[PDB]
């Protein structure tokens, strides 16, 4: 498949060079996966869509997505046009309230939810997780995205966006999870992306086109926009049997553009996500 005048991040993760304008991926496009948005909620309405979005949890007075922000991110997961993973199943867990604000203990119960509703839902290409959520240092945030992984879950986080050392946030310093930092259409390092050994990947972050609340669109920015490149390409690749949710972010970084990068700090992964499709 071929979508014509995609988004800048969705072309630039089917080539090995910056500047195209059409995303290049298998059909099959993470039908059979399925990815839990766990964030402010996903407007499952939104025609983007097309009935393989619902939420399944909320901690929070309604499931509704009031903020915008896991809707965006969920769009870039599996949206037809904005999405990675164009048919892959989107399970909503809001542990955001519609400022986008989270306490910790919710947003471990979120993760343990998930860890637990994967066994009851029909998933046969696998399970993905997707965390464009975080804060300062937390021991039990860091182990709580460790047990989810160890679970069977591809967990996904954002690496944050304070232009510092990942190992001082959570769950971006926990290193069994895969945290992704950010780069812009230009191929460099975003300029609020975190960096660190801990990274594992890069994704597009800088002005991201997606969906929005009240069956809108927007382009925004952040490490939040990158994760879910990834998560969706997890779920894509996961569909095509080339990896599994243990193995999936290591996979991934070895088969990522290297080097492409430029504002990269010595001891930072050069590594882009990238799919590697050939028609
Ligand atoms: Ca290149
Ligand atoms: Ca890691």
């Amino acid at each position: 498949a071929a979508q014509t005048n995609a988004p800048w991040g969705l072309a630039r993760i089917s080539s090995t060079s910056p500047g195209t304008s059409t995303y290049y991926y298998d059909e099959s496009a993470g039908q059979g996966s399925c990815v839990y948005v766990i964030d402010t909620g996903i407007e499952a309405s939104h025609p983007e869509f097309e009935g393989r979005a619902q939420m399944v949890k909320t901690y929070y007075y309604s499931s509704r997505d009031g903020n915008g922000h896991g809707t965006h991110c969920a769009g870039t997961v599996g949206s037809r046009t904005y999405g990675v993973a164009k048919k892959t199943q989107l399970f909503g867990v809001k542990v955001l309230d519609d400022n986008g604000s989270g306490q910790y203990s919710t947003i471990i119960a979120g993760m343990d939810f998930v860890a637990s509703d994967k066994n009851n839902r029909n998933c046969p290409k696998g399970v993905v997780a997707s965390l464009s959520l975080g804060g300062g240092y937390s021991s039990s945030v860091n182990s709580a995205a460790a047990r989810l992984q160890s679970s069977g879950v591809m967990v996904a986080v954002a690496a944050g966006n304070n232009n510092a050392d990942a190992r001082n946030y959570s769950p971006a310093s926990e290193p069994s999870v895969c945290t992704v930092g950010a780069s812009d259409r230009y191929d460099r390092r975003s300029s609020f992306s975190n960096y660190g050994s801990v990274l594992d990947i890069f994704g597009p972050g800088t002005d991201i086109l997606s969906t929005w609340i009240g069956g809108s669109t927007r382009s925004i920015s952040g490490t939040s926009m990158a994760t879910p490149h990834v998560a969706g390409l997890a779920a894509y690749l996961m569909t095509l049997g080339k990896t599994t949710a243990a193995s999936a972010c290591r996979y991934i970084a070895d088969t990522a553009n290297k080097g492409d990068l430029s504002n990269i700090p010595f001891g930072t992964v050069n590594l882009l996500a990238y799919n590697n499709y050939q028609a």
